[PDB]
């Protein structure tokens, strides 16, 4: 694995491997309020999403994955800036080192705790999550920023699921559970077109970054870090953080739905 967090192989030097991470529709940034744009032209967000999509949990390393079956249209995404209609495949999260960061986008340069990341695919345009990942239209990604406070107990499924999957490469199924559950009451939300936010870093992503926060405490962001990035039977290396610093804007728009 060439890549990930440390000083070695982090953010700061993943250039030299994978050159479009200076490119020019970069994520996460940060939405600056008095910049931002309202559109009018922006649908509500909508999400219906079956439970019975839920497949598998893998601790992939750097982070830990739960994956949906992704083989029909069960599971969508539609509205706000799309026509077309995107097909849920993945949700997952990243942290920081302590309470203070931890987000990837920030706001009016506030960071939060965490963020939850809820990806879809074009299966209106495309066939496949490999053929639509490097496509300009191919990904649509919820953000929502995680602000440290109260216990979430909508989180509980996916934190008492972790100790099955404490080192890399291990996997498990996870099942019946509908990630709608995660957002925020608010769908409110700003949207910039971006990219992944780790290697490859294809600039492939319509960001759309909810406007309210959900809570995570103190102690549940611990459950993130105690995660190990070693294979099993390797000296522990817990995973104390996978967030990518923001990107310039370099001319984009942040648009507003409020
Ligand atoms: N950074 C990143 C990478 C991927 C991956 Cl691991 C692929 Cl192999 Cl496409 C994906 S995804 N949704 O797994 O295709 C999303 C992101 S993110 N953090 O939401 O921008
Ligand atoms: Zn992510």
């Amino acid at each position: 694995p060439d890549w990930g967090y440390d000083d070695k192989n982090g953010p700061e030097q993943w250039s030299k491997l994978y050159p479009i991470a200076n490119g020019n529709n970069q994520s996460p940034v940060d939405i600056k309020t008095s910049e931002t744009k309202h559109d009018t032209s922006l649908k509500p967000i909508s999400v219906s999403y079956n439970p019975a999509t839920a497949k598998e949990i893998i601790n992939v390393g750097h982070s830990f994955h739960v994956n949906f079956e992704d083989n029909d249209n069960r599971s969508v995404l539609k509205g706000g800036p799309f026509s077309d209609s995107y097909r849920l495949f993945q949700f997952h999260f990243h942290w920081g080192s302590t309470n203070e960061h931890g987000s990837e986008h920030t706001v009016d340069g506030v960071k939060y705790s965490a963020e939850l990341h809820v990806a879809h695919w074009n299966s209106a345009k495309y066939s496949s999550l490999a053929e639509a990942a490097s496509k300009a239209d191919g990904l649509a990604v919820i953000g929502v920023l995680m602000k440290v406070g109260e216990a979430n107990p909508k989180l509980q499924k996916v934190l008492d699921a972790l100790q099955a999957i404490k080192t890399k490469g291990k996997r498990a199924p996870f099942t019946n559970f509908d990630p709608s559950t995660l957002l925020p009451s608010s769908l409110d939300f700003w949207t910039y077109p971006g990219s992944l936010t780790h290697p490859p870093l294809y600039e492939s992503v319509t960001w759309i970054i909810c406007k309210e926060s959900i809570s995570v405490s103190s102690e549940q962001l611990a459950q993130f870090r105690s995660l190990l990035s070693n294979v099993e039977g390797d000296n522990a290396v817990p995973m104390q953080h996978n967030n990518r610093p923001t990107q310039p804007l370099k001319g984009r728009t942040v648009r507003a739905s409020f």
